[PDB]
């Protein structure tokens, strides 16, 4: 349960240790993922002092036949297996249509190298969801020790419309406008051969483990209390469903999840997701990540 610092990324460090993925959105969102040079020129990525900002374009009214709203998807150059990743996050994207995520996967063999969604939601709908998406023969037990609430317990992407096996965080301030009003917080994910765990601690938590909040070079997860989400190996060989994964942080719009009319309008958002995203640039001023650091331990 003891790990030691492997990477400590702050501010401009992200520009040399991650790349921007200028790809068509795998989730079919109303987005134009720009490359690193484009992001920096357009100030969609800003990386200086103790701050990384990743944001959507909030000035352009989109041509409906042209590409989607400019945004970014950054990916660590390094990959990881058994490790702990800690994200010190001051702000996450908000706004109707938004679908931000901080997560890990192996894109090159998806879903067979696994996927763990650490921070994720849509359309400002708290709470946070933590979810695995895998190949066949990977499920979760109905009862296991965690503070969050399991929804779906089958992780296999070819089941249930690829909901994955998810857990909802117990507090509103785990996600969205609630999280942002509270100044964010910390997300930590420990992955071993035997399990994946995620902890969320709000910015104002009186009980955030010092390991998580201060980022010393040595940590011990035994001292961290019960995880928010727990994915044991009872009904899933975790180690055989996950391989070496990159860390990804992104913001898309609409698409497979956020763009479903029932979900978008269910969230109180007007009209169609694509129309809204095209025509309301100012509504995306607060569609930004503000990240203080990301640390990895091995
Ligand atoms: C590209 O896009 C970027 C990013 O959006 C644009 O950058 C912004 O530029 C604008 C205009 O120039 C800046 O706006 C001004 O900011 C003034 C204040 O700046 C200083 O304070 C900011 C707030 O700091 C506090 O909060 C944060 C947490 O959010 C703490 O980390 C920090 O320590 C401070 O904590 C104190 O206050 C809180 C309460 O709020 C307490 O709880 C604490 O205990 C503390 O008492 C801060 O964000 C700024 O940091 C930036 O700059 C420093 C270098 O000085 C760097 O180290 C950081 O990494 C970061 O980059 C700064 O210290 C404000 O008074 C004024 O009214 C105005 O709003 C804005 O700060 C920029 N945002 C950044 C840099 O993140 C940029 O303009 C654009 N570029 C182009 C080319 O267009
Ligand atoms: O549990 C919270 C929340 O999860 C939502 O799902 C999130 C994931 O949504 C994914 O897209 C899916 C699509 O994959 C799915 O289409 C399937 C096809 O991909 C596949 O080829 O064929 C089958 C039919 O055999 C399709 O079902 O369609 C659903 C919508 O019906 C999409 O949501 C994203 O790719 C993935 O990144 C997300 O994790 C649920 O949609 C939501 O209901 C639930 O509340
Ligand atoms: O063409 C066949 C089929 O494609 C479908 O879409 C999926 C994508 O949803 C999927 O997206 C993955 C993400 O959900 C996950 O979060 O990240 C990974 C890594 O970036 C993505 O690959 O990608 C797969 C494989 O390319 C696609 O098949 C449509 O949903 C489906 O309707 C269509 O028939």
């Amino acid at each position: 349960a003891t790990y030691h610092l492997e990477d400590n990324w702050v501010g401009s460090a992200f520009l040399s240790t991650f790349t921007h993925e200028a790809i068509a959105d795998p989730t079919h969102g109303r987005v134009n993922y720009v490359d690193q040079a484009t992001a920096l020129a357009k100030n969609l990525t800003y990386a200086s002092g103790d701050t990384l900002i990743l944001r959507a374009d909030h000035t352009t009214t989109l041509s409906p036949s042209g590409p989607g709203r400019n945004s970014v998807r950054i990916r660590s150059i390094k990959t990881y297996t058994t490790h702990v990743a800690v994200f010190d996050v001051r702000h996450m994207p908000q706004g109707c249509g938004t679908w931000p995520a901080a997560w890990e996967t192996d894109e090159g063999d998806w879903p067979n190298g696994g996927e763990v969604d650490i921070i994720e939601g849509v359309n400002d709908q708290s709470p946070n969801a933590m979810t695995l998406h895998t190949g066949a023969n990977c499920a979760m037990p109905a009862s296991r020790t965690m503070t969050g609430h399991a929804t779906n317990n089958n992780c296999d992407v070819n089941t249930d419309g690829n909901t994955g096996c998810g857990v909802q965080a117990p507090t509103a301030n785990s996600y969205g406008p609630s999280f942002n009003a509270n100044g964010g917080g910390w997300y930590a994910m420990e992955r071993t051969n035997s399990f994946i765990k995620v902890w969320f601690f709000p910015r104002n938590a009186g009980n955030v483990p010092n390991d998580i909040a201060s980022g010393p070079a040595t940590i011990n997860t035994d001292n961290w209390g019960t995880p928010t989400a727990f994915f044991p190996n009872t009904n899933c060989d975790i180690g055989s469903h996950f391989d070496a994964n990159n860390i990804i942080i992104n913001l898309t719009f609409c698409g497979d999840w956020a763009g479903q009319a029932s979900i978008f309008n269910g969230a109180g958002c007007p009209g169609s997701c694509v129309d809204y995203v095209n025509n309301n640039p100012s509504a995306f001023a607060n569609a930004y990540w503000d990240i203080a650091s990301v640390r990895v331990y091995q």
